[PDB]
């Protein structure tokens, strides 16, 4: 996250670290089992942490849990990243609690205007790499579809929608990939791409979740 501020310990209760190793990208609880990230961030060996704050320091609230099984979209397009969502279950439950606590999904889509919260342990330099800690936290709206369509001319699908600034200075950066953009408490995005990072007139790009709701439900009733 580039531009934006410490959350504070716990306050993004359904926010998650995907894990191999080492951080490499973020997702949102929807309920005790499932976990929603970006169709891109897929690879195996998937360690899920939940309750985390500095993502180096075990400093008690971690749940830390084996991905079950990833299911990537069905129509992910890797060149495009139309379709960037993946659907992630744990291999047990998670112990719910005000640190660890699944985010609604949205009944209808946000309108252009709408504040937004994007967190993240992503890069915090748009020219170089800086990666923090402690969860970073950045409020930012939605833009309007032509300002979108305008900035990323042809790349644009019906699946995205752009949300930050013109100005430049603030985004999301690599590391944020799959975390939440949360409006109103309910998660209307997974952040997906950019063109670098906080750059003037290149807003970040965000899978557009209200498109997928019937989609997460139905692929969670038969898994
Ligand atoms: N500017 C943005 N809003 C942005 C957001 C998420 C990103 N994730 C990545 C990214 C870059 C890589 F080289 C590998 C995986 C990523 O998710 N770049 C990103 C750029
Ligand atoms: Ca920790």
């Amino acid at each position: 996250i580039v531009g934006g501020y410490t959350c504070g310990a716990n306050t993004v209760p359904y926010q998650v670290s995907l894990n191999s190793g080492y951080h490499f990208c973020g997702g949102s609880l929807i309920n005790s089992q499932w976990v929603v990230s970006a169709a891109h961030c897929y690879k195996s060996g998937i360690q899920v942490r939940l309750g985390e704050d500095n993502i180096n320091v075990v400093e008690g609230n971690e749940q830390f849990i084996s991905a079950s099984k990833s299911i990537v979209h069905p129509s992910y397009n890797s060149n495009t990243l139309n379709n960037d969502i993946m659907l992630i279950k744990l291999k047990s439950a998670a112990s719910l609690n005000s640190r660890v606590a699944s985010i609604s999904l949205p009944t209808s889509c946000a309108s252009a205007g709408t504040q937004c919260l994007i967190s993240g342990w992503g890069n915090t330099k748009s020219s170089g790499t800086s990666y923090p800690d402690v969860l970073k936290c950045l409020k930012a709206p939605i833009l309007s579809d032509s300002s979108c369509k305008s900035a990323y001319p042809g790349q644009i699908t019906s699946n995205m929608f752009c949300a930050g600034y013109l100005e430049g200075g603030k985004d999301s950066c690599q590391g944020d990939s799959g975390g939440p953009v949360v409006c109103s408490g309910k998660l209307q995005g997974i952040v997906s791409w950019g063109s670098g990072c906080a750059q003037k007139n290149k807003p970040g790009v965000y899978t557009k979740v209200c498109n997928y709701v019937s989609w997460i439900k139905q692929t969670i009733a038969s898994n």
